[PDB]
Formats: C-alpha cells, structure tokens, sequence
C-alpha cells in the first residue's frame, strides 16, 4: 500500500521505526544544471549510503525522504542508495516554492498541478517505476501567496483520488501552517493524513496544540539544524507536549549535523525525563503506520 | 579572437554578420523538466530547431545569440548538436532569469560569488564543455526591481569590468524597470552602450525607448510576432518612427522565439515594410551587421 524507491510495495503495518523528513540530497534544479562544478555526485552518493547504513544500525527501517520539485529530486539517486543499503525510502511528489511558480505554471489550473502529482503516484517518477506514497507542498515568510495556494489546492485533490498523505513546510511564526491544515481539511482531506512540519522552531505551545486538536500530526522536525533553535530548547517543547499527552500527533525527524543526532541526543535527553519506550514507540513507528494507514 | 560560439572557433566582433541577437533555440524550466520529462520532446525539440536556424540561413542569418540562461533552459549539448546540423554561428551566455528570489542556493551569499559564477562560464567554459559565454544575461519584469534582482545586476557589472563581455537584459516595457537596470549599470560604471536593454518593443511609448537610447544604451524591438504585447503593423510603426527620427544607430531587432510568429517573420514582413516607407539598404545593414558589431567590441 506504500510504495518503495526499488521494491515491491509494503503494508502500512510493517513501516517499522521511520525517520519520517529526511533528505538524502537536495540542491536547486536550475544552479545544478548550470553550473555543475559546484557538486560532486561521488562524494553525495558515498555520505548518503554511510548516513543511512549509521540510521540503519541504530533501527532506522524506513525513511521518508520529501525531496521534490524546487529540491532536486533524483530517482535514479534514491534507487542507487537503496541498492546499496536495502533501507526502505518512500518518495513523495509535489512542490516546494514560497512565492511564484515556475513561468511554466503560468495560465494552468489547480487540476493541470494535480495531474503532474497523480502522475508520479500512479504512473511513476521521472520514468522508473518508483511511485510517490506522499505529497509535499510549503510554505514560509510570504505566507499563503497565490500561487502557494494552487499548490496547496492541488495536493487536496491527489490525496482525494490517491489517499497518500501530504507533508507540509510551513514557519512556525508566521501561522501558515494552520493556513495550510485549515484550506486542506476544507478541501476535503482528512486531517489525520497531514504534517504540519516545522514546529520544532516555535515555542508558542498553544500554536501546536491548536493544529493537533484538528487531527493532524505535528512536525517538531528541524534538529541538528542549530540556527533556528537550539536543541536544548527543542527538547523541552517536544517533552512538555509529551507531558500533555500529545504523542499521539508529534513527529520528530533532522531535516537532512547528521542524520543520527536523535539517537545521540534527542531520545537519550527525553528517556533520561521519564517518557518509557512506549512513547518512543509511538512517536516512531504508530504514528508513521496511522499516516499511511 | 573576441565572440566564443558553440561548437567552432572564436571570430572577431567584425566577422559577426547578420546577427538575431535575440532568439531561443529551446527554454523551458530546468526545475519543471527534470521533474516531469513526460511533459517534454527533445526529438521534436531537435527537429523544430533545426528546421528554423537553416530557413533563418536561407534568408542570410550568418549568427544566431542565444541568451537562453538559467531559469530558461539552457543546455550546450543541445546547442552544439544543433549547430552540427547547421554550421550556424551560435552565441552562448551566462546569466540569471529572475523575477522575485533567486534560488535557495544563493541564501547568505554574495554578489562576488555570483559574478564569479558568470567568470567561470565566459573563462572556462559552461556545463564542462569547452564552449564559453559571450555575453551575460540578466531579467526584470512586473514584480519590479527587487533585492535579489539587484544582486543579479550587479554580479553582471563585475563581469562587465573582469571580462569585458556586454549585457543583454530582460524588462518589462510597462514599468521604468529598463531604464532602472541602465541606471544601476551605469551607475556602477559599466559602458552605456555595452548595454541592450530588451523587450522595449513592446510598448509603443515612444518617450520611454528614446529616454533610454539617448543615454546611451541600445533598445531592443525584439518580440515580433508576439502580438500579446504589441501586434506586428503597430511593432513597425514605432520601428520606422525611430529610424525616421534619428535612433537607427542604437536599434536592435530579434523574435525572441523560443499567430504568424516564426524566427524569420522580419523577413516576411518587417524588412520588406520598412524598404517601401524610405530605409534604405545601409541602415538595415547598421541594424542586424554594425550595431552588433559593436556591442561586442
Ligand atoms: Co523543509
Ligand atoms: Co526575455
Ligand atoms: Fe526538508
Ligand atoms: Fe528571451
């Protein structure tokens, strides 16, 4: 029911423990195809199979890895990791703009975007077989722009026809991540099958509620990433919300500093304050199963 | 010696010939593409590209400048594999195509990393082929000049002094951003008339081009057959207004192709109109031989 990046589909049931926002390579389409003596793609592969075996001595089974237009999605890329790891990848469809669309968007409609995300779940990605299981869309500083918003529209129509789930990016200070779960569930798609990401950078404990008393799974996804929040700071909104009772909704992933700093500091901070590996169990492996349940 | 070009040996800004200065072999959104090539061609592509530089050949076109950039589309190896097909003269660029952002990548960084980035294409080569960029190419439009549009304009200045290429630009004819892209430029001490500032067919303001081709810069009547913006008969009045009124020395005129629109409708209509209303053979010899001759010196 969850498509792989070079395997057969897998239940929802046998997801297993999931990092569910993780990027194994991103860059901008245009400046890599312009000017490739900025990249390497031998020393990207190298570090991508090494970071994922690490996750996989840890217990990481599945990884999520919401890599699409505006970051550099490469099939090809992901099928060579999985080849040389075996790790379980779920690609996504969608799009990643904070203002305008490409000039190629220009006089298409919300059914036009939402052919090229049904596309990539029922045909497949850029050729390969390789089927999207989720759609991503964002949103930042500008807030919901027009074309933010067709986005936002056409992702609210591939899940109603192909009832994969949709990740989102949003900033934390600025409301647009209620914007986004409040136009998507008015649309239709079921609020248990959202993540609002980014709300590790906020410590407005009533704004993340406030999003998962809708129903919907809350990103406290940006660890590692030490320019936004601290860590020691992350790790007390993630434990607070715990201590309310909200691990039914939270989320926690990098945004891939390494791929593995929960392991070192996350989990060991939040098990060492009480919370049994049964909240642990939730957060990485139920909560992943029920949103693509 | 002077104007690289794709897939042959560089010339001297006086063997240029009759130039378009401003026509597309392909564009397309490099991000759109390599997400979804089902939306795409690239044997029709060959074949429509192809087709059109050799008909231009047949009407006399010896160099085709192609500012096809990032954000277009631009791909040498395409390029090349036509120029294969046809022997044409083709001149590649560097440069941004922009209207609001730049890309993510650019987030912190500097005007010099930028122009540095144009340096590696004009000195080294573009997409590690051995052809380089003879010009750079930068855009404004509707949105107006905005912060990064800005740092696009000044990294092509700084490889305006280090490489002495010229600039050919993008604006929107509608809202003074040309002029505000000469005014930067030149601000920062570039030479006005190393400057094509582009798209200003298509207005029929007549003040507004003038403005800017008396400071200096040459205009571009360069969308024919876009009849969106300004249809063909009204493109050729303000052309003959022009030439009538002195300002055939800094006029230039292209397609910009990428109704009747093809990349020889100038030889089906706009030559043929301006020679029966008194422009004599000398000056459409100034407008697609001398003026490029000069741009490029
Ligand atoms: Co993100
Ligand atoms: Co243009
Ligand atoms: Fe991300
Ligand atoms: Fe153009």
């Amino acid at each position: 029911r969850i498509p792989l990046v070079g395997k057969d589909s897998i239940e929802s049931k046998d997801i297993g423990f999931t990092l569910i926002h993780e990027h194994l390579r991103a860059f901008s389409e245009a400046v890599r195809q312009q000017w490739p003596h900025l990249y390497n793609e031998d020393e990207e592969f190298r570090n991508a199979v090494n970071e994922v075996k690490r996750a996989m001595q840890f217990g990481v089974k599945t990884i999520v890895d919401p890599t699409v237009m505006g970051l550099g999605r490469d099939t090809r890329f992901m099928e060579k990791v999985v080849k040389a790891t075996g790790i379980n990848l779920v690609a996504g469809t969608g799009i990643w703009i904070f203002i305008d669309l490409p000039f190629y968007f220009l006089n298409r409609s919300i059914d036009e975007i939402a052919d090229l995300f049904i596309h990539d779940i029922k045909e497949g990605i850029q050729g390969t077989p390789n089927k999207a299981g989720f759609v991503k869309i964002a949103a930042d500083e500008p807030g919901i722009t027009k074309d933010v918003e067709k986005v936002i529209r056409a992702a609210a129509i591939a899940n109603k026809e192909t009832k994969v789930p949709i990740i989102t990016h949003s900033n934390a200070h600025n409301n647009t991540g209620l914007e986004q779960q409040r136009i998507l569930t008015e649309e239709g798609v079921d609020p248990g099958k959202i993540l609002i990401g980014h709300l590790g950078d906020t410590d407005n404990i009533d704004y993340i509620k406030k999003i998962a008393d809708k129903g919907s799974f809350i990103g406290l996804d940006r660890y590692g990433v030490d320019l936004f929040l601290p860590v020691d700071k992350r790790n007390e909104t993630t434990l607070r919300l715990i201590k309310d009772g909200y691990s039914d909704k939270i989320m926690i992933s990098h945004d891939y500093w390494s791929i593995t700093l929960i392991f070192e500091d996350t989990i060991p901070f939040l098990k060492r304050n009480g919370v049994n590996e049964e909240v642990i169990a939730t957060i990485f492996k139920e909560n992943p199963k029920k949103f693509f349940s």
